[PDB]
């Protein structure tokens, strides 16, 4: 039980990191539009690739 | 424009992923 508590407490830092990286990538994407198709597309695939990683972590935590 | 573009590019990549699976199976 102690190890499981530690494991969830550590999954929270990855949820936090992918929140951060998603925010950063979204800012980059908006910068791309302001200035293009391929960089914007790649950042958007990523932005979604990170949210998928987030949902897995949320299910595991639950 | 942001949301429609995003949904369409994810869908395009999804389709390309489906394509690569079919190509490996065919090979």
């Amino acid at each position: 039980l102690n190890e499981s508590v530690l494991k969830v407490n550590e999954l929270n830092k990855t949820l936090s990191k992918k929140s951060t990286e998603l925010t950063e990538k979204e800012k980059e994407a908006r910068s791309t539009l302001d200035k293009s198709k391929q960089k914007y597309s790649l950042l958007i695939r990523d932005v979604e690739a990170i949210k998928t990683e987030m949902s897995n972590v949320q299910a595991n935590l639950d």
